[PDB]
């Protein structure tokens, strides 16, 4: 059994802003669900002071029991709350924050990364702190990680979450903190550029699920003509797929690719690349995501294969 234990780890962001995280467990330990306990502490030594919110997954979602204390933010690993979710949070957060300066909000997540950091960045812009999601996003990097290099991606672990703090960026901005109205819109068409070393580098491989929040609602498989009708342009190093019977779409959509090229690396959720985006924050007619924009392609260790110029672009209808 040789070595068990409690590793609280708890890092300030602010003075009154905790990242709180269980960094070592493992496998198989006496402390079971820790949130429960710490939460116990907190309540009986620090009275009305802290208040908890836990990050979990779907599945993890499941374990927990409501706690007067605790405020519970269904997140996936390596995914984004929803917009409306998001929302609540800032709101929940700033009724704690200003009606006693004491009070602190200490957001947990298995990792102490991604998840965390796209609700700690956000709260960042909501109290003022920072002006722009980079800049926030920086800052609670540097806390983390307790180094100076201000880089995104050690505030956050996926472009998604980038995105959705930019959400919250624009929404407190230009939107009077309200949720932007609802658009509906159906995707036409998928075009990816830099095909070549991607892997068959001819679309051939790749398959496309649309997600509308946690539920499949379409699935296209290129060679086939599956939902779609694949075009390889040799000469633009680029596919176009007309994208068939897509259902209305509102509100946060996942748009996940899979692979049956061997050669094609995994990322985060299973998949050689995915990515995330609200239907109401849409502009125009399509939306293009370059290649630290995207889900998985944003690491340096895959750039050998997602080159300079590798885009996705999403084509859309108005549904009404
Ligand atoms: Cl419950
Ligand atoms: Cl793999
Ligand atoms: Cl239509």
């Amino acid at each position: 059994m040789r070595k068990d234990g409690f590793d609280l780890d708890l890092t300030y962001v602010t003075d009154h802003v905790i990242a709180m995280s269980f960094p070592s467990s493992g496998r198989q330990s006496l402390f079971r669900n820790p949130i429960g306990e710490v939460s116990r502490f907190f309540k009986t030594k620090h009275p009305d002071k802290f208040r908890i919110y836990n990050l979990c997954s779907e599945r993890g979602y499941d374990e927990t029991k409501f706690d007067n204390h605790v405020y519970r933010v269904m997140i996936d690993d390596h995914n984004v709350p929803t917009l409306v979710d998001l929302l609540k949070f800032i709101d929940d957060a700033k009724v704690w924050m200003t009606s006693d300066p004491d009070h602190v909000i200490a957001i947990h997540s298995k990792g102490g990364k991604g998840r965390t950091g796209t609700l700690v960045s956000s709260w960042l812009l909501e109290d003022g702190k920072f002006d722009t999601a980079k800049e926030a996003l920086e800052y609670f990097g540097s806390r983390r990680t307790d180094f100076e290099v201000g880089d995104v991606f050690q505030g956050v672990e996926t472009a998604s979450q980038i995105r959705y703090v930019g959400y919250f960026e624009k929404i407190k901005k230009n939107y009077g903190g309200q949720l932007p109205p609802m658009k509906k819109l159906k995707v036409t068409g998928v075009t990816i550029t830099a095909i070549q070393g991607v892997g068959r580098g001819n679309g051939s491989d790749l398959s496309m699920q649309i997600v509308s929040e946690r539920q499949e609602v379409l699935l296209c498989k290129f060679a086939e003509g599956y939902n779609c009708a694949l075009q390889y342009d040799a000469t633009d190093d680029c596919v176009t797929c007309e994208v068939k019977n897509c259902p209305v779409l509102a509100g946060d959509i996942k748009v996940r690719f899979m692979s049956t090229s061997k050669s094609l690396p995994r990322g985060y959720d299973n998949c050689p690349f995915y990515f995330w985006f609200n239907t109401s924050l849409v502009e125009g007619d399509h939306v293009t995501l370059k290649r630290e924009e995207i889900d998985n392609p944003h690491k340096k260790k895959t750039w050998k294969i997602y080159r300079d110029n590798f885009t996705v672009k999403l084509t859309f209808s108005d549904a009404e």
